[PDB]
């Protein structure tokens, strides 16, 4: 296990996130859907030159996995995935830029998703996100982290996902709400019903 | 013709992108399109609830209708359209906050989509660009801008819309590969191959 700092206007960022009062938190969901899908376009669209890219599994969907006895609510994908220097270096597309502006305008929360930086939107209604991931190029990693200024990145040994990423939120005493099958379908209508691939969400 | 000044962060966006060599300017046309996606989603959406919506026109499509004798490229949606204060005050979206750090990143251009301020993108191939709207709550506008700090807005008194937006693209003497049918299907391949409705390019 390692143990990495944040980059430091990441760690403002997150601050901001966790010890702000913000009203329209459903909006989290939006934004790891919106990754999600980005993530499947980025696969799809290397599998159209190089069909072996799908050797990792061809389905390209989204899945939504609540689970109310472990308080988690967990969106897989089976987008391209992430490497470990992914998950040490961050994307390229995250950056001080998108991160720094924000906060300023912050200083609605859904205008996150304009900026890039939409996955921090998770600590919203998460104490605890935990990103496990599988690019075709890469082992499959954990990445973790409860904020306070750093993150972890570890092999996962765990069960072998094929290919794309998990996203695990370990949600807080009070937003339960977002394991409810009925919460879960509302928000995806208002804001993810056009996506093109298809979200299927788990009953208990 | 009512003429207004910009926004000071987007006179200021407009003359980076018109004074700075970029290579990559072939990312207008993917802007263009997710905006044009983005607006379809939002009438979609509306006539989910209200079938009425669509009483301006059933059909959500994008259509690139590039004219090598006017030296325009026009791109043509029947997304939710913009009204007379929208054209006039801009979208709620695109605010000096998305816009000045994107300038500070500047000084890869294919960021500016992040940011929520796409569409300036226009004019790295564009010494003027007209967009044609007529939402459902309005009446259809023209507005106009060659850059140099001012836009104008009047009512339109052509082609009747229906409703949605065509955005007319006066290109640059050196920019005229953009109305290459070859040239145009590359970057949509590229860039917009996977976007939720149909793009037609209308071959001269
Ligand atoms: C399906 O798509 C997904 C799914 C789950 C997460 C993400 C995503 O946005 N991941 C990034 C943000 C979060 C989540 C995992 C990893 C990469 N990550 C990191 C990684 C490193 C850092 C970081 O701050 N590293 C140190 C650093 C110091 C100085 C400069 C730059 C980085 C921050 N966030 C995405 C795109
Ligand atoms: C299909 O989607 C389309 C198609 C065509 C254009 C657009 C778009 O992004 N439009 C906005 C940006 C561009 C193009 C039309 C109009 C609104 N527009 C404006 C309008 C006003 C301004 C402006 O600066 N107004 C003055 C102002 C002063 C002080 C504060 C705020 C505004 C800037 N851009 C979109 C979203």
């Amino acid at each position: 296990v390692e143990t990495f700092a944040f980059q430091a206007e990441i760690a403002q960022l997150m601050s901001l996130i966790i010890n702000t009062f913000y009203s329209n938190k459903e909006i989290f969901l939006r934004e790891l859907i919106s990754n999600s899908s980005d993530a499947l376009d980025k696969i799809r669209y290397e599998s159209l030159t190089d069909p072996s890219k799908l050797d990792s599994g061809k389905e390209l969907h989204i899945n939504l996995i609540p689970n109310k006895q472990d308080r988690t609510l967990t969106i897989v994908d089976t987008g391209i995935g992430m490497t470990k220097a992914d998950l040490i270096n961050n994307l390229g597309t995250i950056a001080k830029s998108g991160t720094k502006a924000f906060m300023e305008a912050l200083q609605d929360i859904s205008m996150i998703g304009q900026f890039g930086v939409g996955f921090y939107s998770a600590y919203l209604v998460a104490e605890k996100v935990t990103v496990i991931t599988k690019h075709n190029d890469d082992e499959q990693y954990a990445w973790e982290s409860s904020a306070g200024g750093s993150f972890t990145v570890r092999t996962d040994t765990g069960e072998p996902m094929g290919r794309g990423t998990k996203v695990i939120l370990h949600l807080k005493e009070d937003q339960t709400e977002y394991l409810e099958e009925r919460r879960i379908k509302e928000i995806v209508k208002k804001h993810s019903q056009f996506i093109g691939y298809p979200i299927t969400l788990f009953v208990e």
